[PDB]
């Protein structure tokens, strides 16, 4: 009827995220973005930490050849120049979701934008995706 699935992501927290200023603590959030319909959440922001817990959970509705981009951010570059407070992102591609699924909490390795980027990345987040 819908050529569309209902998955339920919950992002539960990130862990030994990279420090790039040395004596100021990062204020992290998620971004979600599913790419083919365009579907953006975010969770909140934790202030002060390399080890936020964010516990939120949304539903996506993701097509038969989307994927799922979670990028972490630091928020405390809120208005420095576009792509600052960068810490790191992973892309579950159609196949990736298919395999996840109903798997349970999951710790994905945080990466780069591109392999070959200046970026430093460190940590994982932890997610788990569910059929609705
Ligand atoms: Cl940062």
């Amino acid at each position: 009827g819908s050529e569309f699935i209902k998955i339920r992501l919950t992002v539960l927290c990130a862990k030994n995220l990279a420090k790039k200023d040395f004596f100021r603590l990062p204020d992290p959030f998620a971004k979600i973005v599913v790419d083919g319909s365009g579907q953006c959440h975010s969770t909140d922001t934790v202030k002060n930490t390399l080890d936020p817990k964010w516990n939120q959970h949304y539903d996506l509705y993701v097509g038969k050849t989307d994927s799922i981009t979670i990028s972490v951010w630091n928020h405390k570059k809120i208005h420095k120049k576009q792509g600052a407070g960068f810490l790191g992102c992973v892309r579950l591609l159609s196949n990736a979701i298919s395999r996840l699924k109903d798997t349970g909490y999951q710790r994905l390795d945080l990466c780069k934008l591109n392999p070959s980027d200046t970026d430093a990345v460190r940590g994982q987040i932890v997610v788990s995706l569910q059929t609705r």
